[PDB]
């Protein structure tokens, strides 16, 4: 089962004891400088990547503003403050503002789907597409078609407190996700 990488987490993320989750703390972890982990984002990998297949897992997600999970290209920036966007190789679901949101570019798109508790994703690297999916009907929330051309790797990032990811089977806008 895909476990949360402690390796790669930003050091004001904390894991849960069983690495199926994630939430952001108050104060900043003393963890070795490793080139895999991310030193600014609030982001957090899983440990295991993917060259090929098809791959599902599911997110349960909290209510609150401040989460985006989905996958990662392998080559992610993990260094400085970066964009998150799909340029940099991240394709995600985002909740700000209470609207959810696919992290589009340059402008995202904001999705009517109601309420989100627990999403199914679909990666698919032979035919090249992730999809998120509400689990209690299945309901299609978007699809990235992405002709991947790395390992891509499941990705959850937490910039705010009061909300958290957890793995299963104006101005002040801004700020709000500037470390996504």
């Amino acid at each position: 089962e895909l476990t949360l990488d402690p390796d790669t987490a930003n050091p004001r993320l904390i894991l849960s004891l069983d690495l199926k989750g994630v939430r952001l703390g108050e104060r900043a972890q003393d963890l070795p400088n490793h080139p895999c982990r991310f030193d600014t984002n609030t982001r957090v990998l899983a440990s295991c990547g993917f060259s090929s297949g098809r791959h599902h897992w599911e997110v349960e997600v909290g209510s609150k503003d401040g989460w985006a999970f989905g996958v990662a290209r392998e080559s992610v920036r993990r260094k400085g403050l970066t964009p998150f966007t799909p340029e940099e190789g991240v394709w995600a679901l985002q909740l700000n503002g209470g609207q959810y949101w696919a992290v589009t570019s340059p402008e995202r798109s904001p999705l009517s789907c109601g309420h989100l508790s627990r999403v199914r994703v679909a990666l698919d690297l032979e035919v090249g597409a992730v999809s998120f999916y509400a689990v209690e009907d299945m309901r299609h929330l978007y699809t990235f078609r992405v002709n991947f051309q790395e390992r891509v790797f499941p990705l959850f990032s937490v910039c705010s407190t009061g909300t958290y990811l957890r793995i299963w089977p104006s101005v002040g806008a801004t700020l709000s996700m500037l470390l996504q």
